[PDB]
RNA sequence: UUUUUUUUUUUUUUUUUUUUUUUUUUCUCCUCUUUUUUUUUUUU
């Protein structure tokens, strides 16, 4: 959310993402558009689970629809 | 009744070349609660 992105900096490489089913952990990915996609569902993938992190790594894949409209 | 003389616009042209997007950082990060997980069946 915004008030916790304006504090990430404004060129915040690393970011944390919240999945949609409770069965999945959170994923560590690096992007540079977080401050203009805060009203959209997105898609990510997974490349490697690393042990010096508590989370698994990923990378953005493609955009999805908008949170609020049926589509 | 007032003669004679005091030069002028720098000279030159017939020289070789075998490279190549960019370029250089920012850390670890507590996801709250009825559950085992339901399940045949038929009309698309």
């Amino acid at each position: 959310s915004k008030e916790e992105v304006q504090s990430q900096g404004k060129n915040a490489q690393k970011i944390l993402v919240t999945p949609w089913d409770y069965r999945i952990p959170k994923i560590r990915i690096s992007t540079q558009q977080a401050e203009t996609l805060q009203d959209f569902r997105v898609v990510v993938r997974i490349d490697s689970w690393e042990s010096t992190s508590v989370y698994p790594n990923g990378h953005f894949v493609r955009v999805l629809g908008r949170i609020g409209d049926l589509e």
